[PDB]
């Protein structure tokens, strides 16, 4: 009767809501027993979980739109991180440039599967053809392997493995201006991290999953409420995150992290799109999240989303150079019609 | 139809096999596909195993008996770690003593569940109670508590937390020998650790265990060969056992790693006669144990070095 928590990677910063739920008892107080696993191998994560084999996780939106084209019966209940920078990371000499077509001839870093399937596919409207350069299979040291040479440049979120090449950069007595990303979210929100359910799972314990997201909506707000002692409480529980970069990385995450757990309708609406157009998604299929098990009001729609990714860029940057701790502040919505 | 392996602990050196049998394809030419699977917390992982929610993983000597006991069917079909020394850990200055009296209104770190049972156990045998101590649960942070002052005292295994009380030692510029053990050889293959299955599992896909056990022997020969080698690799895969404490860890395992895969008859026989004692298993308990899925003869009854 534990229930199983698959993470969608090695511990990481924005992983702090499960922990802290966790070590604070909250899941607990909900009379949950929840055994927080870890993947060696991201990619076994929709499949364990879409098989019943797990009973929960996380994985970002892209990749929980596909495991259901692939059958795998997940669902998303919530969102974890919302819309992180995703894109091609590489180090200023590379010498790859904001020119697509630099990326010719280079070995570039994939997680998976779908990562090399959306580099596959930008080459064919950037009048490059698989093979113009070499995908290489990374798994989590896409950022490691760019440092280390073995790969020109390599896919990933800006606060975390951007965040590991600046902090090498900063070793170097390199600028941090120097770890480039070409971002694919102006090529968004394919790499929202979501709360995922096994669907019979889902469907057979749904009082469970609602005391669930309970508990992570009590510890999110402990997160984005006090960052400096929510951290030093995860980290006495998880040393191996005990260390400047991890912090850094926690930082850039703060403002990513959505404070209402709602999947955003629109970001779906997006992304299926995408998705279907890619061959990747059947051409009828249906969108698999639900906001049923949230326990508590919707906040006010989407505004001015290139607005806001403009915004976010602006406020990332701020970050970085002040090392704070700030929500993105955002105007409400003008209605024109 | 992934197979889904639980590990006992966060990665340790120990784990060497298992990730190279993956990442050298060893596990790929027997035709399974191995989820390797991180506990969060070391405790949950006889009951997932037991209970079906997970094929396969690792666990303790001691825990895997008491797991049957406490109605978890899971069966060892191998043994990874050969009886490491375990006992209770302390600094010099702590102050602790070989007298075992010297824990009397100490705090003593455990890892969950099993350590504190055989503590409060000892007491009796040494005229204190529970409590003339404070037993603290510390998980998978014993020895960083030990450091950090947060207890005088924790349970460990002397490749794995007596090595990081040791690094700390030597960041101060104290010896080594500074680091203690009260071994408890005090009535030491509880801490041996143990491939185990599922029940159900073993009975339905007895084939894919014997050729999982072929993998794991096949990297245990190359890590017991080469045994730098087998080091980069490992750690190329997994960056954060890239570091000098890893390393050391590693080396004073080598010793300990069982390079036959057998469970050791005699070992269990011990071990079930403890646990039988103090009440941790019924008095008609059978050893949940088996080698019968390995495919090799059992053998007769800064450094590398095997003894
Ligand atoms: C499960 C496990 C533990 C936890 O056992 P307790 O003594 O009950 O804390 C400790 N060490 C190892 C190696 C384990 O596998």
């Amino acid at each position: 009767d534990k229930i199983t928590f698959l993470l969608n990677w090695q511990p990481t910063p924005y992983h702090i809501p499960i922990f802290l739920a966790q070590t604070k008892g909250y899941f607990k107080e909900q009379g949950l027993d929840m055994a927080i696993l870890e993947p060696t191998n991201p990619s076994d994560v929709t499949e364990l979980i879409g098989s019943g084999k797990v009973d929960m996780g996380l994985k970002a939106m892209i990749h929980t739109l596909a495991a259901k084209a692939r059958g795998f019966p997940v669902t998303s209940v919530a969102s974890l991180l919302d819309e992180p920078f995703t894109g091609v990371l590489y180090l200023k000499g590379s010498g790859i440039t904001e020119d697509f077509q630099s990326l010719k001839g280079k070995k570039i870093g994939y997680v998976g599967e779908f990562g090399k399937i959306q580099i596959d596919e930008l080459t064919k409207h950037y009048g490059m053809k698989p093979e113009d350069y070499t995908a290489v299979r990374c798994g989590m040291n896409v950022a490691k392997y760019i440092i280390e040479g073995k790969i020109d440049a390599g896919i990933g979120i800006e606060c975390m493995q951007q965040v590991e090449l600046e902090e090498y950069l900063a070793k170097q007595g390199r600028p941090a201006s120097d770890a480039k990303m070409l971002r694919i979210d102006k090529l968004c929100c394919f790499c929202t991290v979501l709360y995922i359910c096994n669907d019979e799972f889902l469907k057979k314990n749904p009082e469970k999953v609602r005391k669930f997201l309970k508990a992570i909506k009590k510890a999110t707000d402990y997160v984005l409420a006090d960052p400096v002692k929510a951290w030093s409480g995860y980290i006495d529980f998880k040393p191996q995150l005990n260390n400047d970069l991890s912090y850094k990385q926690y930082q850039r995450c703060y403002a990513y992290f959505s404070s209402s757990l709602y999947n955003v309708h629109r970001d779906w609406k997006k992304v299926t799109g995408y998705g279907k157009r890619l061959a990747i998604l059947p051409p009828d299929y249906v969108s698999n999240y639900t906001n049923e098990y949230l326990s508590w009001p919707e906040p006010e729609e989407v505004s001015d989303p290139l607005e806001a990714t403009r915004l976010m860029a602006i406020h990332q940057e701020k970050c970085r150079q002040e090392g704070t701790f700030k929500r993105l502040a955002l105007p409400a919505h003008h209605h024109h019609h």
